[PDB]
């Protein structure tokens, strides 16, 4: 993930043009081998076309340039594009607001599960384990990056995120599908025990702790669905043969051609076709987005940080249902104990940002006396 | 479902050129037929207008062809098929996200639903069969493949989805109506029994457990409205007359025109319409992918796998209420027990991914002494 | 309602050709009228110019055309029609996703509402037939089909919607209102003093059903909105002008002058305006989609069977909550009761369905020994 | 708020074109003044032109107006407008959305609060009294007409909607903010009081009281929220400047020159500028309806009913929970009371509204008896 | 943020015209000064052009001029702004709202957190400001304003939002990591200890005031994740390329010719390009809207008052928590106790705003007596 919200925060003048000078997650770094091989490509032919071609192939070719140059606009690549971007950026969102945080459910745990005592910590860290367990297996099973870290159960083991019992546990009901599910059967069992056992004082507090877990669990059975159905392989290839044929045929037809012959586009000849490459720059970057962000659990630079995600969760989490459990900052009157309107100070830095209280569009509208009379 | 999830993981060069590859729900398996036909008329009428007309005829043709040019465009047919694709397309996630996983039901099962003797094994796994058989219900209604697997109710008894005596049941309970809504009724009376007798401790596991069953019947409903209520038929029928008069309209103004007769755009003669063949691909693949994800439960190659995720629904959800019900591996403390900050280890794949955690956009804010001053 | 789902179930060769040939809910029954009414204009306007103009007449005839013909593309038809049917097909989808199914409140009911004797077969009825006429009165306020059905209070009475006493009641408390909200207050009323008389055991079994009562009423609230606060008619009037005017622009302005002026384009006489009406079909088609689907309760073939719905509904609910209740299949074990991995039978016509799980898109990715190496 | 669904209900002849010869909310009624203006200065340079300017000024003048003309574009317009008017209807129908309905919370109260007597009258009417209340400080700060209505707290006390002493508490409470959120306050407070009293027998009712004020609280501040943060004023003077640079260019560029100068687009004309002027209908149009939506709860013709909403409310509010609470209508047997399957009738003018039930789109699916039989 | 709500409450005459005379958050504010570059350059261009280069280089400069024009689109530049420009406006409005408000939780902690001694206010005044100090947290991380009001711990102590011993728990748990989920911890442990020591008499209340702050945390954490995953650097970057070399070219391809050389369309020579500059503003404008909502918690003029937002919410939740809690105003008979249809009176400002209510669409629909009768 590359992130320059500090840099955006104000529209100041060049805001977006400061932005080019970013190599990491840039345009240039997504497509500087594409543009290399077109500008290979396009001098291969400008030199073929210069040299090798007699007079009547050079003809020949002039021809085809103008034909190409005056038929490309029959490719609505940017149609396409700007659909199928908008297509993948949404499912992009999605995949990232279906990403589980323990938070809620470890305040819950810590809150519900009772007992200071040895039996208490462990009963917590075991259900708060388990949440993350089947968070982390999930990852793994749609992240790259994840999978990389945690290659096997037995890695699993040795990050501590699986103890060697559970590992066995989940072999003895090993079934010819992805066992992510498995840890939340044995949340609510264990939930269900300490119930029973009197840690958990009362049955709306399993219900609430059960549907945290079951939010947990919709959101990694999304992020499941989404690794498994891609987007239609139908609807990329006709975005990329788009974008390819248009590129292709300007490779032909935004040749500079011979002076002499002086045709209208062509009387002035410069080496370099800056707007042919502006153009390439432009729709290449755009297909760029769609191909950077169709899988956001890979490894480019926008991808989201699963690996950071992982290791936050396991130490917010273990830290919340145990240090946390019934630790509180002592209770004392606060600095507003008698005071009927507190109002906070504001810095120096921050004065001119005291806004009066927003009372409604109506506030301001005047009227008569008799206006506002009541009627009967 | 045609998944290159791990292809398009990462932003590498040709990415997509590389997906272009692939022949399985594929733009060149959807539309060749399309194509051959296309082909075959517009060189029909290449040969008869350039062997078989007079002159008379001939000049009289390149006047239609040159009047014809001018009326194809290219905005209202990308609109309406952008329109429309959209639809479709966010119709396809909508069906794919009311498929019912019994995942979040069956867990509150087995945690609930008390008794490791046979009663209590036969309460859990027929609540869990009453899940599944009316998702099955609703499958076969609305999934070829799926009614293919169970074309009868008889199918389903054998199968093992329904007993003999639901299916005796049913036969009673027989309406001129889709009686997929039958196994909820039966799920929730069957449910409320099990409280009454003891085996549900509390009538607020019996209201999370109702509430996971009608967010299954919520989505099956989803389904079946899904199957009935088809995209406006006027809507699909103007799409595609907009498509097929675009090309009808091609396959005479797109003919190269004899040269001689120096027309102001039909200087070169080459024998294959590239651009037009090009246009043909982009367009009648834009429209394949309506086509295909109009219905979503066919069989096509991009189609939902109906069957597998039946098995797979059916499989995790007996092992999770009758084998997995207050089976837990044992609880031990972790690798992290007395650790307040754990660190899980990096392999040397991933040791690259190890970031520092994001703490805001407005921590790298400079500010001064006299600027961090509160005033009164 | 026309369901074409089981014909474009697959992507096949011609698949939406084969739809062209549909009548019912079809382009050519919506707008045969118009096309007939616009072709007696085009071809009265012909014979005028050709059997009515002196010569001089004939000449600035000849210039209107070439003006209408050219000025004629400033109509932001296809933009204006695309963006206004877009939000005419979502709320068309919203108005059918709050229309009230009274399939989860009726499990509810039958579930919870304890008493196989008269009493309670009688208080489960009346809330499941309290529930009805809701949504009964709801849908007689907003289609015109079951307004013509039960065109009033004494129709739902006579039709068993409801009863002489609750006519009655609904008279005594009448309103200058819409009263389709009264069986609300009445259902909750009943449920709580069911809940006083110990025929619903629980509270939080009460809450359950009057939350499902509650979803009803938003879901049928959401109707009379839709019924109520239209699309703006200066954004419909935006877009019926636009079409309008181009297409009586066209009747001028799509005319075969005569070929003696060699006018371009106006060399060749077709008699036939072939490509007029192509596009003449596209857009108002395109405008036809938004006609139909603006009111979707009315009596188009594409808008919802209102009607059917009463009668499921009312036989659907009236069945699970008397006949259903406590009324279970016995219980046995199942095909698979000591089968630790249940595999349900493929028929020959579905055998090729069989698929391999997906476990992930990372299941494939081969490391080195030293790469999934834990590092210190 | 202008209706004319019941004009739009089915697609006849001319649908949409019936529904131009409508004043009230209209395109005219709504752009008059601005065509006058535009009239005007349009007729104002076309007499100068043709009479003040000397022989070389119009020379001048018509090099201008080609060059102006070919300045005038449709596409930067038309998207810009699309956008922001597709914005500005989603705002508009959230907003609608957010309008809080208190029929949910007054079936609740209804059923919940027990007591026939003077006290639970009083307590019953209170909690609506409180709900309407806040729901009307909200509108009557949002609402342009609301306010009118009641543009003091005095106006509020003196139309019944605040007694003096709740107007006594505000005063004693007020901060300088919009305090509509007080009587969400004094809801709890007071439901708070009733269960400890016994007026409402449990948690859960209470619960589920709070949950409907709750929802309605959110409600009321979504619309508290769209009040105040408008839509952006750079975007709105985006899309102005738009629309008036395109029609201050249009003065001049459709300007008709002399037809002797046989300027290409120049040969005939017309003294009214047909096109410029529909051109000048449907954009100036499109933007009216940004501008009427923009601000839902202005006096507009198609604005909300604020008032009504108001009044209906309260009085339904208040009938439900004082004249409805335990007032049911006699519980007796129905028509359908042994009918197994019930069908209600269809009238002379409905019959054909009777469908056959839809039993999913496989229901007709083919298949050999070598087809179904199972595999092993 | 900029209110103009008043403003545009009806659609006027000039409504937003008069939108044009305002200089904050305008569009003049926003890009005066890439305006001033762009104009400095052109003119800068220019006068080389015209002045300094030779007769050949003049030539020379002529045909690239040519060149460069017909080197410019509108069609793609319109797409991707209009594209972005939505995705950004989602963004904003998602970002603003998930801004917490502690409305909910406030009154649900006022009604249930019982006691009027000083252990029960510092019971609810604790766990108000926990909500609020989280709130806060949040605010401070991805606001500039926010963060310059509270560089710092300390100063969250010093404004009385934190106390010392908060402070110094917070050091105590400090990870690597934003520690703004601890309040909710503290929130959840001290409604426990609540519940256990009887100031909250239910786990129905205990749940309901935990969903309240959890839906905060949840809000929180979209807040986070907004500041955090910006919209894709390669995307802003392909739209800034877009504009920046839409309007490079135009530097040279809208420079006026020498009107001498009587080129296709440069016979005029205005000085100034109006139209190059209006496209210019259109374009820049609808890029700079995007520029300032990309991060909506800067210091624009449209950016969020979080100040305010902060100030409001705590003056509001501890009045709400400590003197309204169990402080009603008098219950006494309102102005309607026996009136079974209130009417509140209008205002001679508002008595036009009466209306009739709103039956449904076919309350006007018209039958015959045959046609009204049941059929057997
Ligand atoms: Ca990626
Ligand atoms: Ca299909
Ligand atoms: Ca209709
Ligand atoms: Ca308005
Ligand atoms: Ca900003």
């Amino acid at each position: 993930t590359i992130t320059y919200t500090s840099q955006v925060a104000n529209a100041r003048l060049g805001s977006f043009s400061r932005l080019l000078l970013c190599w990491r997650g840039s345009i240039y770094k997504l497509l500087y081998g594409e543009f290399l091989i077109f500008l290979l490509c396009y001098y291969i032919i400008r030199f073929i076309y210069r040299l090798a071609l007699t007079e009547e192939q050079q003809l020949m070719f002039e021809k085809l340039t103008l034909y190409c140059d005056s038929y490309i606009q029959l490719i609505p690549i940017s149609f396409v594009l700007g659909f199928y971007v908008t297509l993948v950026v949404t499912r992009w969102w999605n995949q990232y607001e279906n990403l589980p945080w323990p938070d809620r459910l470890m305040s819950l745990v810590s809150g519900f599960v009772e007992g200071k005592d040895e039996q208490g910590r462990l009963l917590r860290r075991t259900l708060i384990r388990y949440a993350n367990l089947g968070n982390v297996l999930i990852l793994r099973s749609v992240s790259t990056a994840v999978y990389k870290r945690f290659p096997s159960a037995q890695h699993l083991v040795q990050a501590g995120f699986m103890t060697p019992a559970e590992h066995k546990q989940l072999e003895k009901l090993s079934l010819p599908h992805n066992m992510f599910w498995v840890p939340w059967v044995w949340f609510a069992n264990l939930s269900m025990k300490a119930w029973l056992g009197g840690r958990i004082r009362d049955p709306i507090l399993l219900q609430s702790l059960l549907n945290e877990m079951n939010t947990l669990r919709t959101q990694c059975g999304h992020l499941y669905a989404y690794d498994w159905i891609s987007i239609p392989l139908v609807y990329t290839q006709v975005v990329t043969v788009a974008v390819y044929s248009f590129f292709l045929t300007c490779l032909v037809g935004r040749q500079f051609l011979n002076p002499a012959k002086a045709y209208p586009g062509h009387e002035l000849d410069l080496v370099v076709p800056v707007f042919t490459f502006l153009q390439f720059f432009f729709y290449v970057g755009w297909l760029k987005v769609a191909e950077q962000l169709i899988n956001p659990f890979g490894e480019d630079d926008d991808d989201f940080e699963t690996n950071w995600i992982v290791d936050r969760n396991l130490q917010v989490s273990l830290l919340a249902v145990d240090e946390m459990h019934q630790d509180l900052p002592r209770m004392e009157p606060d600095m507003y104990w008698n005071k009927p309107e507190p109002q906070p100070p504001y810095t120096a830095a921050s004065a001119q940002f005291r806004r009066a209280s927003f009372m409604g569009s109506t506030f301001n509208i005047s009227l008569n006396k008799e206006e506002m009379e009541f009627q009967p």
